[PDB]
RNA sequence: UUAUU
């Protein structure tokens, strides 16, 4: 059940090893957790009213990619282009919904995008998109 | 599988619903999260040197069971008698290492402790203990 | 494809 943990937790909290100068995954940057705020991801959520807490498609124009700060903060309804575009790649709408074009290795992981590839490697690894009620209503 | 989620997470964080009287899993207290501080457990951890962050056997005498406070907090090397004895029961050393004496119901859950039961129901549900390097030494000598 | 541009 790795999908749940990535959707809920990927890059949402700071790496405790990094603050102790002990994270081996800073360069190149491959950690599960954020090291700087400009690498922080907001958990993507579908609210009870059927809307996403933020869009899977429209990028915020005020988000400061260098500092990880948006004037509207986390309540911003638009997508933030954080490091590695992880708000989009790990969004309920898109995470693991397409097939990865890259080969799969013997442990079932991506040969090119590393352990955190957000494309699917095999049927067990594919999920159906979750849609905003507004996308569903457009699809009609 | 579900073992890792219990080991790492069970009753380690405060329930955001309970603080608002919106948790429906209080009495019968089936919530995965703590509601009162004395229900909170610290995640047990095997350090790189092979020792546990805190013992699964020797109980802290400073831990106030009424308030859930120990002066050493997460760094106390001794076991806290949290409500339901959850630090011991969900410890790496003991969680699901033995068979529950109680029976399972028709959903696959313990009849006395429900789905959260810390003993294994069926040999398929067993895990091997994780041992402190010290216990490994004493055990080998037998 | 949400990392095939
Ligand atoms: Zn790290
Ligand atoms: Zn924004
Ligand atoms: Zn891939
Ligand atoms: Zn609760
Ligand atoms: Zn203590
Ligand atoms: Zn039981």
């Amino acid at each position: 059940p790795q999908h749940y943990t990535y959707l809920k937790e990927f890059r949402t909290e700071q790496c405790p090893l990094f603050v102790q100068h002990k994270c081996t995954q800073h360069r190149p940057y491959t950690c599960f957790h954020w090291h700087f705020v400009n690498q922080r991801r907001r958990r993507s959520i579908r609210r009870r009213d059927g809307t996403f807490n933020y869009s899977p498609d429209v990028y915020c124009t005020k988000y400061d990619e260098a500092t990880g700060l948006c004037p509207e903060g986390d309540e911003c309804p638009f997508l933030h282009r954080t490091t590695g575009d992880t708000e989009r790649r790990y969004h309920l709408r898109y995470y693991k919904t397409g097939i990865c074009i890259h080969e799969t290795d013997s442990k079932g992981n991506c040969t090119k995008n590393g352990l955190h590839c957000a494309f699917a490697h095999g049927p067990h690894d594919l999920r159906s998109p979750v849609y905003d009620i507004r996308e569903l209503q457009a699809m009609e």
